[PDB]
């Protein structure tokens, strides 16, 4: 999704 690489997987 639209966040940092340390976020969750895709949407």
């Amino acid at each position: 999704c639209r966040w940092l690489r340390g976020d969750w997987r895709q949407c």
